[PDB]
């Protein structure tokens, strides 16, 4: 139901994704989202404390080096509230999807690409646990997810 999505590194992505790259991070959780998004004023204002408690999860702002918590808090703010209630478990669910992500599942799927013409590969900037309609991913060609060569969108190998 909920869909998982991460950044994966690529040098060629400015962003999160070079930085991920510079930092030999391989994944780093976008987020958890469920149907409903959140609208106006959150029941609980995401701290810098409780948001770093989601350890590996890189921020995509540069305002902070890419470390923490403006991503972080967009996803409370947008995702997390509403459905979760309490920042406590919404804090453990990303962590421990954050600490699958850093060890490896897979049911590793692309969403977003940069086809790089050198090595004629999609390179996977993005990705989720379920398959989805890509976005700038040249058709027939193979995909790279974070240096590992897949055929296909969907990725299996740990
Ligand atoms: C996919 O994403 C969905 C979100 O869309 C996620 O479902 C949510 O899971 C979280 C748990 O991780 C649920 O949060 C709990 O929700 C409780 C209220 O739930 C009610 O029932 C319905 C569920 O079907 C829901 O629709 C209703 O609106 C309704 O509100 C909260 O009670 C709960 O708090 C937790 O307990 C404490 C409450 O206190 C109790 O008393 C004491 C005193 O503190 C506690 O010690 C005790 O243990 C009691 O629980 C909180 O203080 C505490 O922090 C605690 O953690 C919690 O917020 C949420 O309802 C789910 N939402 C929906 C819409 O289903 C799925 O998990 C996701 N699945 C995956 C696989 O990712
Ligand atoms: N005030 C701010 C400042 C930063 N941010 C976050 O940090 C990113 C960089 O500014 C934003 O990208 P976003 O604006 S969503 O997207 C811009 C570009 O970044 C891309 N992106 C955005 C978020 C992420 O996790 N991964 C990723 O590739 C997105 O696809 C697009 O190409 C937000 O995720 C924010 O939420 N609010
Ligand atoms: C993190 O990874 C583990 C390993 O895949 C997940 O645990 C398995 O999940 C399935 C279904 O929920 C079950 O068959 C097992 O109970 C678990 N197996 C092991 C070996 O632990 C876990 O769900 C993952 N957590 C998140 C948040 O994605
Ligand atoms: C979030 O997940 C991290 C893993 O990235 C947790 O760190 C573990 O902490 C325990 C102690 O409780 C250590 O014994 C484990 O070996 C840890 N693993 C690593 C890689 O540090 C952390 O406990 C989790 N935090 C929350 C709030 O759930
Ligand atoms: C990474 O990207 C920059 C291009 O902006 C480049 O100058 C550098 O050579 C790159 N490093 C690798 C290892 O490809
Ligand atoms: C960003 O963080 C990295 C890695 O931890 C560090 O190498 C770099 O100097 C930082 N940049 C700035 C501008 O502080
Ligand atoms: C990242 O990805 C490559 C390709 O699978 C792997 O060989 C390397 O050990 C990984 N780095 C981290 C930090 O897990």
């Amino acid at each position: 139901e909920n869909i998982t999505q991460w950044n994966l590194q690529d040098n060629g992505t400015e962003g999160i994704q070079r930085a991920m790259f510079q930092r030999g991070v391989n994944r780093s959780l976008h987020g958890i989202w469920p149907e409903k998004i959140c609208t106006g004023v959150p029941s609980h204002l995401a701290t810098d404390t409780e948001l770093k408690a989601i350890h590996g999860m890189m921020d995509a702002s540069e305002k902070t080096n890419y470390t923490c918590c403006r991503l972080q808090r967009h996803e409370w703010n947008k995702h997390g509230w509403c459905n979760w209630y309490n920042i406590e478990p919404w804090i453990l669910l990303m962590n421990k999807t954050q600490a699958n992500l850093t060890e490896g599942p897979l049911r590793e799927c692309a969403v977003t690409c940069r086809y790089d013409r050198d090595s004629d590969l999609n390179v996977v900037t993005q990705a989720r646990d379920s398959p989805t309609p890509l976005t700038g991913c040249k058709k027939g060609k193979n995909f790279s997810f974070a240096g590992i060569l897949v055929q296909g969108p969907c990725n299996f190998e740990i």
